[PDB]
């Protein structure tokens, strides 16, 4: 259902290569690389680490972790369709595992992960089930463990126009203010927790994103159309704009279970 959903509409084969084309290799979110490894870049792994990454995409994050770190991880989608293009990606190595799967339904051993890695993924989930999450992921956190997470955020949803209605409707997302978010986080008795309104630097990664679509337009008709560019080109409009009036926000959250 909501599996179902996701791969049959934003999530097709196609609609992730295009999102890949914008975002960059490995990534389905904004910034890709250069982004992730300035969300790792006060984050301490080794070989021994163990490594949650929820919404693990096209693997882009794990690929990075294990290579900066040379830690285990463990990526799990919801769609299936995507971690078979994520398996294709990585070959000989064991220490990185992608498992398609509902992240609400998927068991793990109490106190079994350093980290716990989120990116752009919980935003799907609902605001029950954003709690039932973070009470998983205090169980699954070790006593010393992390929690990281990089997510779509909003202004109170008093305050949305119809256009932003129908986006987040349309994407069925459930986007709550960061000041929400945080909440919940302390709710579920997580401690040192800190958010960050990161909409101004998001606003930039699409500022290069948008740009970079432009010059590259030539090469992206050969891959797609230009219906798909005119798509891409508008949401990425309407992204710069909302995020530049914090209507539609990027959240930053890292906690630790003590
Ligand atoms: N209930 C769920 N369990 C696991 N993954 C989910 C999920 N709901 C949504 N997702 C995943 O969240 C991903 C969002 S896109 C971002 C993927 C990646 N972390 C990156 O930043 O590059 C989607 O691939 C979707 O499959």
């Amino acid at each position: 259902s909501d599996k179902t959903f996701l791969e049959n509409n934003q999530y097709t084969d196609e609609g992730v290569k295009v999102y890949e084309f914008i975002f960059g290799e490995n990534y389905i979110s904004s910034g890709g690389l250069e982004a992730t490894k300035k969300i790792l870049s006060d984050i301490e792994l080794n070989e021994n680490s163990k490594v949650l990454d929820i919404g693990s995409g096209l693997g882009g994050g794990c690929m990075y972790i294990n290579e900066k770190y040379g830690a285990h991880t463990h990526g799990i989608d919801i769609c299936s369709n995507i971690v078979n293009m994520a398996n294709e990606r990585v070959s000989g190595n064991n220490k990185i595992i992608f498992e398609a799967n509902d992240i609400l339904t998927k068991e793990f051993p109490e106190n079994n992960f350093d980290l716990i890695y989120s990116r752009a993924a919980i935003l799907h989930l609902s605001l029950e089930n954003k709690n039932k999450l973070f009470q998983k992921c205090y169980k699954w956190l070790k006593p010393t463990g992390t929690l990281l997470i990089t997510d779509y955020c909003a202004t109170e949803k008093e305050n949305w126009d119809d256009e932003f209605k129908e986006y987040v409707k349309q994407r069925k997302y459930t986007l709550i203010t960061v000041e929400e978010y945080a909440d919940i986080l302390t709710a579920c008795n997580f401690k040192n927790v800190v958010s960050k309104d990161l909409s101004d630097y998001w606003n930039q990664l699409l500022e290069v994103e948008h740009k970079y679509l432009h010059e590259n337009k030539e090469e992206f008709l050969k891959l797609f159309s230009e219906k798909k560019f005119i798509s891409l080109d508008d949401g990425w409009s309407r992204k710069i704009k909302d995020s530049k009036r914090k209507m539609q926000r990027w959240g930053y959250f890292k906690a630790t279970k003590n």
